[PDB]
């Protein structure tokens, strides 16, 4: 096939041109993202049951729903929780790769079995199932610049005029509203109601009759009488619109003709729907949107559309409104992609400089260079066909390939150059002779290098998703490289190589060239003399091989394990928790302290602080808070002391002095779709019916012991609220019937006054908004306030609420969690600095072993993937070695040769482990790629010797010692040139220190150590192994 294109040079360029432009068009259409879809899909269920406590809700709603959820396809684990507000959340996580839409249908199909069994209050409220994620894509904040309008005014304008428009765009999956739409609030005064002999029941009935909308028939009608000439619609009572109209509602007319109106026994005010969430931005009132992208949508494209949309409606804002972006992750994605591209263009320059160093003229060193753009652009076309997307993982694939694919053209160009010097053959004739003796060598390298990366792509789990990106890039690049080297290089090099004098070695060359050649050639002569004494006796060097194998085993078991590393994304979060029973005001005081510290001590780094009150993780409550912190640009934060890890370490050590509060700060996880914070995630699960109180004692015992080892465990904290007192009133219906008071009136009066009620809806500028009834704030703050209310009896007299009721105090947990249908409690924390998450996970299993009988443990979220990843690691290596062994056996018809090559692999692995230990890295997902790559390139060096000696053996009849020496003497030059090119190729990755450099360091360091020993040591042991195996057979 190569001989076909030597006589057809113009045809050869056509293939290269077509591939080059095909990749270019694919670049203009491929999507861009930081990572592929590696998170497993999740489906959530929401429900409500107002008025019920946490314990009642779990046994009546949560337990029933989860009982019927067994038997779904590809179910990983299920978790749920309930709280005192009556809300229920059940989340199911499916295996990675499962279609979300099919799973969402399946869970909805099964849920309908248990729907009628739920209380009718739950059915009327309504339940829903939908896909969900645990993190926001971005947060858009709205503030008022002049402070002319309050907090709820900001929220309503966004809710009524902004929120619906955003969701009408593509990519958006769900939007969270930090506030509430307007709603007509009526604050009753219990003293005024008692004076006019009225009850909240009378107010409720009056509103429902004075604020309704009814229909009526058409005046013309159908069927019509003969000759009717008109047709019109009758209009009747309609809904009210303004607060001035609500003041006209008539409650009761006195016997003397006096009238009492709703304006006279209550304050009519337009306000919010819920007051349990208070937001603040840099100490100013604000409201905002929590927007999360839909499953399968592009992150960058969605963000670009959102920013465009806000520009559309911005000019129509009322004076004093502006948009703020306190939380965003897209700038990190933009920077990370740009950094790697800069790294890639730096690596290709380094490779070119190495090529020119070996005495080569300018015209010669070009020949292998044109292959680089072709294979890279050709790789992009393959990605487009299969539907992949450009990402950081695919970025690393070709970066490793740049220093690994050039050798295909190097062998051809170097060998024909040697033929020119040794024989003085004409260029066209010499090229027609060179490819005959290297054709098997070329296909061998590509076929071996593709062998390691093929079996890795079939593994499942989130780890398998990472693996597929590397395999598709390396294999496609390798297949293209052998093609382009065989199809293009011999044709172009056939005529490009100008005549060269026979025997010329560049003795009089200028510069370093005049000295470099003499030293290299002299070193080559010395090397063969050194090798000659090696074959004299193999006993000594065989012993040294054993000590290396033992040495690498010792290093392997000492390396700590971990999952994907974390990067300074420019944003981190702070969590605040207070003791049980803390009011909203007390929490606000602490949040002022935490927001005052950042803007005074860390003013050089932080930019803005977005604080929430009431909302937060581990359930909603008045004693919980959260704050988002956004840092400045990376270019304005020099050094390491101004990074996220350094800042958050100093913050926690300073907030520990806050009395009567728990404050922590932490970085976001590696991927924000599984967990809310970095580090492990530990679940303590009861599995023997111990009971809630006994389970709590075990949890306290475990974390108390964990506090005894601060040097490996830090920031250990529960993820649930503590026990709180409850105030329950006992109603005596026996006395109620004696006095003549309806039970419904008592229940309605208590519920409406203290908890509020929803009555009707009214029209506000064309919208539809709720109407609520509540007692005034200063009448429902103390237990003694119940003595002020009254209820009307059938006789017409007032009776105090204390005449037939009594109260007492109780205790009860405000939140309960369940794991896989069993009661459980969550524990969170972080590893100590200098340690690894693997060490922390190992330590806790030892601590959990001393727990009382009947309680177990299980990992979830972030930790679950790490446990799964480490279990399947041994299987990955075993399969790869078997495929390589069989692959080599096809290429040479002998079992002996693969044994010789295989024994070189340990010499390559020891290099990676030694490099990792010096840099203090951890055996993680990226390290797995390095070891697999180390297998391929270690065997690549051994191939260039064993194949050349074999041909010189059976085709020339040379002796075994003679054949081994000849191959080493002639193949020394290509080995050094290729290995040096690869080493300088990954130079930028190791030395990189910019944004997102943690991931680059892990990939580069592991492979870097492998090459060094795979060249220095293998160039000695390969002759030994080849002789020993051949002698045995």
């Amino acid at each position: 096939m190569p001989n076909f294109f030597i006589d057809r040079p113009i045809f050869a360029w056509v293939i290269a041109i077509i591939i080059m432009l095909a990749g270019g068009l694919a670049i203009l259409k491929l999507p861009v993202a930081q990572y592929p879809t590696i998170a497993p899909p999740a489906v959530t269920i929401s429900a409500s049951y107002p008025g019920a406590d946490a314990k009642t809700v779990q046994d009546t709603v949560t337990q029933v729903i989860e009982q019927n959820m067994n038997g779904i396809d590809n179910l990983m684990y299920m978790s749920s929780n309930s709280d005192s507000t009556g809300t229920v959340q059940i989340t199911l996580t499916f295996e990675s790769g499962t279609d979300a839409d099919i799973a969402q249908v399946q869970v909805q199909n099964k849920l309908q079995l248990a729907m009628p069994l739920l209380p009718q209050e739950v059915q009327q409220q309504g339940v829903s199932v939908e896909k969900s994620s645990s993190s926001f894509l971005m947060v858009v904040g709205v503030i008022n610049t002049d402070g002319t309008m309050t907090q709820e005014d900001i929220s309503d304008y966004v809710a009524a005029n902004m929120k619906d428009a955003i969701s009408r765009t593509s990519g958006v999956g769900d939007v969270q509203l930090f506030g509430s739409q307007y709603a007509m609030r009526i604050w009753m005064n219990p003293n005024e109601l008692n004076k006019f002999q009225l009850t909240p029941v009378d107010v409720i009935t009056a509103i429902k009759a004075q604020n309704a909308q009814v229909a009526a028939g058409q005046l013309g009608g159908t069927p019509p009488v003969k000759g009717q000439q008109l047709n019109a619609s009758i209009i009747a009572q309609t809904r009210l619109t303004s607060t001035e109209e609500f003041g006209k509602i008539l409650l009761k007319v006195n016997q003397d003709g006096s009238r009492v109106l709703l304006r006279d026994v209550a304050k009519i005010e337009l306000g919010g729907e819920n007051y349990d969430i208070i937001a603040e931005f840099n100490g100013q009132p604000a409201s905002g949107l929590g927007i999360k992208l839909a499953t399968g949508a592009n992150a960058l494209d969605t963000a670009a559309a959102i920013r465009a949309e806000l520009a559309k409606m911005e000019p129509f804002f009322p004076s004093g409104l502006k948009i703020v972006y306190p939380y965003d992750t897209t700038p990190f994605v933009k920077i990370s992609i740009h950094e790697v591209v800069k790294t890639l263009v730096e690596a290709i320059i380094l490779v070119f400089l190495v090529m020119y160093l070996f005495l080569q003229n300018f015209r010669a060193t070009l020949i292998p260079t044109i292959a680089v753009p072709v294979v890279l652009l050709g790789t992009f076309a393959v990605l487009a066909a299969f539907g992949f997307s450009i990402n950081t993982l695919t970025m690393f694939g070709m970066v490793l390939a740049i220093g690994l694919l050039v050798d295909d053209a190097i062998v051809v160009v170097e060998n024909v150059e040697r033929v020119m010097a040794e024989e003085g053959l004409p260029p066209k004739e010499a090229t027609r002779k060179s490819m005959g003796q290297i054709q098997g060598a070329l296909v061998g390298i590509a076929m071996v290098l593709s062998a390691v990366f093929v079996p890795m792509a079939f593994f499942g789990g989130s780890t398998g998703a990472i693996y597929r990106q590397f395999s598709i890039t390396i294999v496609s690049a390798m297949a293209l490289s052998v093609l382009v080297a065989l199809i293009l290089t011999p044709a172009l090099c056939a005529t490009m190589l100008k005549p060269i004098a026979k025997g010329d070695h560049g003795e009089g060359k200028k510069g370093f060239f005049g000295w470099f050649n003499r030293m290299f050639e002299k070193s080559t002569h010395h090397y063969t003399d050194s090798v000659g004494g090696i074959l004299r006796s193999t006993g000594r060097y065989l012993v040294l091989y054993l000590i290396i194998v033992v040495g690498m085993a010792y290093l392997f078991v000492r390396l700590p394990s971990s999952f994907l590393p974390d990067e300074d994304q420019g944003v981190f979060m702070t969590m605040v928790q207070l003791p049980a029973g803390a009011t909203q005001e007390r929490t606000q005081k602490v949040l002022n302290e935490v927001t005052h510290y950042y803007l005074t001590k860390e003013k050089n780094n932080v930019e803005s602080v977005f604080a929430f009150n009431g909302f937060g993780f581990a359930g909603r409550g008045q004693n919980t808070g959260i704050a988002f912190v956004s840092l400045k640009d990376w270019a304005d934060r020099p050094g390491e002391e101004n990074k996220v890890e350094a800042i958050t370490m100093r913050a926690t050590r300073a907030f520990s002095q806050i009395k009567d509060a728990m404050v922590f700060a932490f970085n976001l996880p590696a991927i924000v779709e599984l967990g809310t914070a970095t580090g492990f995630d530990f679940e303590l699960i009861d599995q023997a019916g111990l009971g809630h109180e006994k389970l709590t004692q075990a949890r306290n015992q475990l974390l108390a012991e964990a506090a005894k080892h601060p040097d490996m465990l830090t920031s250990v904290r529960p993820n649930g609220l503590e026990d709180t007192p409850q105030f329950k009133i006992d109603i005596d219906q026996e006395k109620a019937q004696a006095l003549g008071v309806s039970i419904n009136d008592i229940n309605t009066t208590l519920g409406a006054a203290w908890g509020g009620s929803y009555v009707n809806d009214f029209i506000d500028r064309g919208r539809v908004k709720k109407v609520y009834v509540m007692s005034e704030a200063k009448y429902r703050m103390l237990p003694d306030d119940i003595g002020d209310w009254y209820v009307r009896a059938a006789d017409g007299q007032m009776v105090p609420f204390s005449a037939f009721s009594s109260s007492r105090w109780e205790y009860g947990s405000p939140r309960l969690e369940r794991y896989n249908g069993l009661p459980s409690m969550e524990i969170l924390g972080q590893a100590a600095p200098g340690k690894s998450t693997g060490e922390a996970m190992e330590l806790m299993e030892q601590l959990a072993s001393k727990l009382p009988t009947g309680v177990g443990y299980d990992w979830t979220g972030m930790s679950y993937q790490e446990r799964l990843s480490g279990n399947q690691a041994p299987s990955l290596y075993a399969i790869s070695l078997i495929v390589v062994f069989l692959c080599l056996a096809a290429l040479y018809e002998s079992w002996s040769i693969p044994f010789s090559v295989m024994l070189v692999v340990p010499l390559g692995v020891i290099g990676a482990l030694l490099a990792a230990t010096f840099r203090g890295l951890t055996n993680d997902v990226y390290f797995q790629v390095g070891l697999l790559t180390t297998i391929g390139l270690s065997a690549k060096n051994a191939i260039l010797i064993v194949e050349f000696a074999k041909d010189l053996m059976d085709k020339e009849g040379k002796g075994l010692i003679e054949a081994t020496l000849d191959a080493v003497r002639m193949r020394l030059r290509p080995i050094l040139m290729t290995s040096l090119a690869f080493i300088l190729g990954v130079m930028p990755l190791v030395i990189s220190t910019g944004a997102g450099s943690g991931a680059q360091n892990a990939v580069g360091t592991g492979v870097m150590g492998g090459m060094v020993t795979a060249t220095v040591l293998a160039i000695f042991f390969v002759p030994v192994f080849f002789v020993v195996v051949r002698r045995r057979f």
